[PDB]
């Protein structure tokens, strides 16, 4: 049983018309498996979310099925899903009832809808969140403990100097008794192997935010998700990578035209047709 | 007998030459009820002001009065009128002398000469001090302990909502289980009364600086009292309220003509006549 | 025997390319006098600097004199001079290899090199530090507890007033109680003394900074040293002041054109002939 947008309560006894309120509290997640047999428990309608008890009755008529929709549940005292952590935005309307309500945690184009605070996301590009590559790897080096990986994200630590960063072959020499340089920026740039003497190349690993690509909420709901300056091979529809990073849910049409949506560096991003496309400007 | 700013003595033993001190220390406030017998101390001329004896002797024709003037008391040692602390604005001479002195605490258009830092007050309008209404009630609410008092500044306590502010009869109807309302700077607007369910308005009491009204001292030394956004009917001549607030001091004209003295929006001031009135520009 | 600056090691084992960094360390300072027999060790030529034992292997071809020239000495393990706590700065060449050095400690235009961050200076006037007259005196005045000295920067406490500054005789007369006057600035201005009720007038000591004339480093290093705002008599070629304070070494021509070399306030600088001359402009 899927629960479409069931469970979401009045969190506070606040009075509020006609606002946008973000709440983090213990909400059902949207679209969220439910057993068809704090929690939530609905009997077909009388919903109820157990935390504080709080109740609502809905007339329904189905057979065999979830009822669509939303429905405030109210407090009472001071299917079945669970409840989760979650950031949700609340419509309060005129009179204080909650009319509808966006789970900023299910896919994108929800957390678009958080950043910008509305229910109608415009035509655009929005950097909702940013993207550190995660080093899956520790690695110590000294004279004559473990091997030595390069091209990937990763702890070092060469006879004392920690750091993270990817490693690479590099094409400077050093002096017979230095062992690691330093850029401009006052920052380690490159150390040398205390095994075999080789000279490394250290680089920040990739740092840059996320962007998604929506062509507005009054056409449809397909968004892609637009990496900035990373590539794809370390990032956890169509996977293709582009100048400005990698772009997910969209084409790699070879054809080229006026642009549309500028999503950075060159490429830029349209809709056609029912189906997201990228061209190169 | 009435003292004609005659206990002013040197507080320090600076050197100061044509500047205008600001001290905070003990003197006799101007125009102060003397006996006709820190303490002041006269007798008709050998002036002492006890604290430190400070001591002045200056020649005198007159019976059964008190001289009118100005004597600066200088330090002997390390009528009678009794010290209090004021902030006094001392002017010192080219030689050190003080000549002159002004009390801000006495009457309006003195204040105004200590916020302007000169014995010299041009002809407009001046922001001297503020003014809130202090809530002279408390009342505490709890459901099934005082009664509800309104249209006045009154400390409330709902049900552990503790807050200062005037209550009012609101338009606005609650939730059946929501308590108290808020506004979008997250600031509590409204409250539900727990007894009688009544839904109250909360607004916050009367906050307005105030401001003298004086045509130069030049000219003559009437001056008006202008608050600013208050109800004459909670601010503790001719007492009259206008667009901007209470005028203290002026006449209610009905007449209109160009605007000489803008007290802020909408009505002027202006002097005529040896009376201060207001009109409508 | 004189160290034509020989003694540079590298202080730490980092690797830099075409960077001028600086260290503060333990150094040999520049034309320093060594014995003809941390310490600087060499011997006609393997140069050896113990603090860690640093080496260095240099073919030479003299007899009774010590090379001219530079040599960088390298890490080995973990005439003599001695080494002081200097501040050098270093050149390193596109290999790592110290081709040059200068020590900011020994003469004017090195300091210059300092604050430019460069071994070229160009063609003008640089502040580098401050100079501040410091007291080589202390008197104290009590009422009927040393000599009072004037004209000359001086500690002073006149019955509690403790300053730095030096006295004169002030044209000031104060009130037989006053003992000390105050300027607007709020700063102690003048004082009594309390023997002979003498009035002395409070200025602070000498405060400004140093400047570099220099006609850039192309041409020549004669170089002129220009204080800013104090008397050659208090300051610690030839010597001779002018408009904007003293000017060591250069002359003092009566002559008068076109400026050259704005040194401030009035006087310029130019470059003649191999002698810096000094004109008003
Ligand atoms: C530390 O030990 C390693 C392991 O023997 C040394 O690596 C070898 O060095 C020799 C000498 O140059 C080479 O012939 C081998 O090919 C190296 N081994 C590998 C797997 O390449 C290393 O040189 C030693 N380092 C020091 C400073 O002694
Ligand atoms: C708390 O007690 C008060 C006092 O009895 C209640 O106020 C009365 O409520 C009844 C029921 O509606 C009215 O008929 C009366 O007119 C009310 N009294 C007055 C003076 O107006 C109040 O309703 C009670 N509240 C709760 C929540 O029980
Ligand atoms: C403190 O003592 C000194 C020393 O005697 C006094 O200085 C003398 O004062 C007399 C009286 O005016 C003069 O005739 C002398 O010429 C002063 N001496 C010198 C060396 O000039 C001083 O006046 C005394 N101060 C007080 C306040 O008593
Ligand atoms: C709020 O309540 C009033 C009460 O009559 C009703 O007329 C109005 O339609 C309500 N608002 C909404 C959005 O339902
Ligand atoms: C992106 O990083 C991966 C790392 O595996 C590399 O193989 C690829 O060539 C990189 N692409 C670009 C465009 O830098
Ligand atoms: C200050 O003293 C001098 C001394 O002769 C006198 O001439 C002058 O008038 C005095 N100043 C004032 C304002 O009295
Ligand atoms: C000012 O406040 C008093 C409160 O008693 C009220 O009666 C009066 O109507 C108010 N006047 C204006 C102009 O708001
Ligand atoms: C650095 O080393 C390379 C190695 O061949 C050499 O060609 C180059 O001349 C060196 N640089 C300097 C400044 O000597
Ligand atoms: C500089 O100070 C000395 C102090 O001994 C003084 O003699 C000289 O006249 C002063 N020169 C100028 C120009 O102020």
């Amino acid at each position: 049983t899927n629960s479409f947008t069931r469970g979401v309560y009045y969190p506070d006894k606040v009075f509020r018309s006609s606002v946008l309120h973000s709440t983090q509290d213990l909400f059902l997640p949207f679209f969220s498996n439910v057993t068809w047999f704090g929690v939530y428990f609905a009997s077909t309608l009388r919903e109820f979310v157990f935390k504080k008890i709080y109740s609502k009755h809905t007339p329904i008529n189905l057979v065999r099925d979830l009822p669509q929709g939303f429905s405030a549940l109210e407090p009472l005292v001071d299917y079945v899903g669970y409840l989760q952590p979650r950031t949700f935005l609340l419509k309060y309307n005129e009179n204080g009832t909650i009319t509808d309500a966006v789970d900023c945690a299910l896919d994108p184009l929800s957390e678009t809808k958080c950043t910008l605070k509305s229910f109608t996301v415009e035509k655009g590009i929005y950097q909702t969140s940013n993207f550190r590559v995660q080093p899956t790897e520790s690695i110590v080096r000294f004279p004559n403990s473990t091997n030595l990986v390069k091209n990937k994200c990763v702890n070092f630590n060469f006879n004392g100097l920690t750091g993270t960063g990817v490693l690479t072959e590099s094409n400077k020499k050093f002096l017979p008794f230095q062992q690691f340089g330093r850029d401009i920026a006052d920052t380690t740039d490159a150390v040398r192997d205390p095994q075999t003497l080789e000279i490394l190349d250290i680089t920040p690993c990739s740092f840059g935010g996320v962007s998604v690509i929506t062509p507005g909420t009054n056409t449809s709901n397909q968004v892609a998700v637009l990496y900035q300056g990373v590539n794809c091979t370390e990032v956890p529809s169509n996977v293709f990578q582009t100048r400005a990073g990698c772009l997910i849910g969209a084409e790699h049409v070879n054809n080229s035209y006026e642009c549309d949506i500028p999503i950075g560096a060159g490429i830029c991003a349209s809709y056609q047709t029912q189906s997201i496309i990228a061209y190169t400007m």
